């Protein structure tokens, strides 16, 4: 029995699936705690930049969960990703405690750029600016990677790093009423929002779990970006970013919502 998580429907990913767009041939790096083998996931490869964790498997759960929102397989089990044919790469930059260093994150962004990733999902933050982080972001972006990052779960009216840097697409979280989730950070730099409450996805152990956070919102956008790239293979990171905002459903102040709610139907028309 396959279920479709509410968020996947809300961004209207199955309309895009019906048009034949599933993210096929699009390479997506998940910079997180790793990704575990799972019957509803296909991992094409990856790299670890965590000291003394040479494998890319997930000892936390967060990365596996984020990965399934992007690319859970279309079949008779589990859930369904926004872009269920995307090519998933596990880039481990966070440890089991869900924490890492800017050194690790930057090395991951370097690798993504160097290995031709189209999209880099960064469901993570730093509260404090880091030059190393911003140059890493800038670097990946000039190589052609589209960097998507979580705004943060503190509830404040400013957003975390590296989401706050110009070349990273900043994603906040909405609830089932399409309101801003109380924890979702907002303010200057916010680009767009996506479902981030009660998000069911894949979890280590061959199982499924429901989590809340802007970390859960971000992969909806990463997924939607892979659909736009399959339909428009010559488009740049910047064209995709702009088209997602331009086609999003408007929710009110840009301070709070960015351009609004990502809409995969409208972006693949
Ligand atoms: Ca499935
Ligand atoms: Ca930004």
């Amino acid at each position: 029995a396959q279920s479709v998580p509410w968020g996947i429907s809300r961004v209207q990913a199955p309309a895009a699936h019906n048009r034949g767009l599933t993210g096929s041939g699009v390479k997506v790096a998940v910079l997180d705690t790793g990704i575990s083998t799972h019957p509803d996931l296909n991992i094409r490869g990856g790299a670890s930049f965590v000291p003394g964790e040479p494998s890319t498997q997930d000892g936390n759960g967060h990365g596996t969960h984020v990965a399934g929102t992007i690319a859970a397989l279309n079949n008779s089990i589990g859930v369904l990703g926004v872009a269920p044919s995307a090519e998933l790469y596990a880039v481990k930059v966070l440890g089991a405690s869900g924490s890492g260093s800017v050194s690790s994150i930057a090395q991951g962004l370097e690798w993504a750029g160097n290995n031709g990733m189209h999209v880099a999902n960064l469901s993570l933050g730093s509260p404090s600016p880091s030059a190393t982080l911003e140059q890493a972001v800038n670097s990946a972006t000039s190589r052609g990677v589209l960097v998507v990052a979580a705004s943060g779960n503190s509830g404040a009216g400013s957003i975390s790093y590296p989401a706050r840097y110009a070349n990273a697409m900043a994603v906040g979280a909405t609830d089932q009423n399409n309101n801003r989730a109380s924890f979702s950070q907002y303010g200057a730099g916010l680009d767009i929002v996506a479902p981030g409450v009660n998000v069911q996805s894949t979890y280590p152990g061959s199982t499924y779990a429901s989590l809340n956070g802007t970390s859960m919102a971000t992969p909806h956008v990463a997924g939607a970006a892979a659909l736009v790239k399959q339909k428009n293979p010559s488009w740049s990171n910047v064209q995709i970013r702009n088209h997602l905002k331009n086609t999003a459903t408007s929710l009110g102040s840009t301070n709070l919502y960015g351009s609004g709610l990502v809409n995969a139907e409208a972006a693949t028309r």
